[PDB]
């Protein structure tokens, strides 16, 4: 098993690597959100995608722009690669406030899901949010994750305070049945 | 904190820190116990160890060859650090047959903890054990810790017969309570 670079696709939506080029159109525009965005701190400094690209070259992450062909709208990324499973997870995912309530969301999480699931061969999809992030919370469940439970002082805010975390699963049983009422509010 | 190795003792016990040339007298005697210790993935393996040592110059474990007054008796490890909180892993652990249940682990954990949780005033400690692994399942929870939850398709053991993992975790409001006792059990 070996994570490389893919670009996801579904009609409107690219989803390609985050590339050098691409953090300084991905960070003014996080400022656009400064609302929405308050339960990620890394957000507008740009020392954040380069965490995210740094990760990358070390093989530890496989990091994603969101498009419409442009104008980026947000950013995803694979990570914590357990090639014994193998397993991964979804995380560090935000897009602009536009995007929200609109599907963008599971549009995004079916192409790679689909991808981790189909074509890594994985067992097991980990999301995790905060306690008290109750949007990314409900959204998650709306994918039909099982939330295995939260973990007490787990990440500290955009306050630098503690806060639990949630969890959450789908296993390589569970794909078909999650693939499948994605793909219904699809339809 | 810094991970920084360090030797802890407590009467005939002596953990003290991994080199390699433990690893030959460890491979040994997990081949002994070799059946008490099928719920682990590593243990028979000498590069389980050695890449603990090679983490421990990384940053990312300090690794305990566990010893009784002379004999080399067991392995117990530190690892998943998160120092942005700082919290961390304990785990790696097994003891040959003889010593279970003979009241040493318990001490070989009030010395990690209280040395995670005062020393290096942490304020999340996370166990994992095997869902299949009753008797680590037990021995957590006679430490104090709570039950997060099971995690499905989470790991493999030595058959690497997939398996799920139960997360138990330990903050510093718990500590006092947990350090109490385990000198009540002492006492
Ligand atoms: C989460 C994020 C993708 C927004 O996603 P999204 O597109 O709005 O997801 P959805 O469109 O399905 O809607 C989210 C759900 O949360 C609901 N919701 C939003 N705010 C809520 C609140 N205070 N209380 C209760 N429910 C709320 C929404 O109403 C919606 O549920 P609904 O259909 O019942 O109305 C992103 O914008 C973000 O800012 N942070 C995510 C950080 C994170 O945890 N990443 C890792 C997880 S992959
Ligand atoms: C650690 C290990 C050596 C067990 O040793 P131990 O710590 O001495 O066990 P303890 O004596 O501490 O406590 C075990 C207790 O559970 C009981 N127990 C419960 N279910 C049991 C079972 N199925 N078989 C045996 N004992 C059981 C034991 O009787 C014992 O006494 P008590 O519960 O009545 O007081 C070993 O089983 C192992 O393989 N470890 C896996 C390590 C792991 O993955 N966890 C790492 C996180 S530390």
């Amino acid at each position: 098993f070996k994570p490389q670079p893919v670009t996801l696709r579904r009609g409107a939506l690219c989803l390609e690597p985050l590339a050098e080029a691409d953090l300084v159109e991905l960070l003014s525009l996080a400022e656009a959100n400064r609302q929405s965005l308050i339960y990620m701190n890394g957000p507008l400094r740009p020392d954040w995608y380069r965490q995210g690209l740094a990760e990358q070259r070390e093989g530890q992450a496989v990091i994603y722009a969101v498009r419409q062909d442009h104008a980026l709208v947000g950013t995803t990324r694979f990570f914590d690669f357990m090639p014994g499973l193998p397993a991964v997870e979804i995380g560090g995912t935000w897009l602009a406030e536009d995007r929200h309530g609109s599907g963008l969301n599971a549009a995004i999480k079916f192409l790679m899901l689909r991808q981790a699931f189909e074509q890594w061969e994985m067992v097991r999809v980990q999301l995790k949010t905060a306690a008290s992030n109750l949007r990314a919370q409900r959204a998650i469940e709306k994918l039909g994750a099982r939330r295995e439970g939260q973990l007490r002082n787990h990440r500290r805010l955009a306050d630098g305070r503690l806060d639990d975390s949630i969890l959450y699963s789908i296993t390589d049983r569970d794909w078909p049945e999650i693939r499948r009422t994605l793909e219904t509010e699809l339809s």
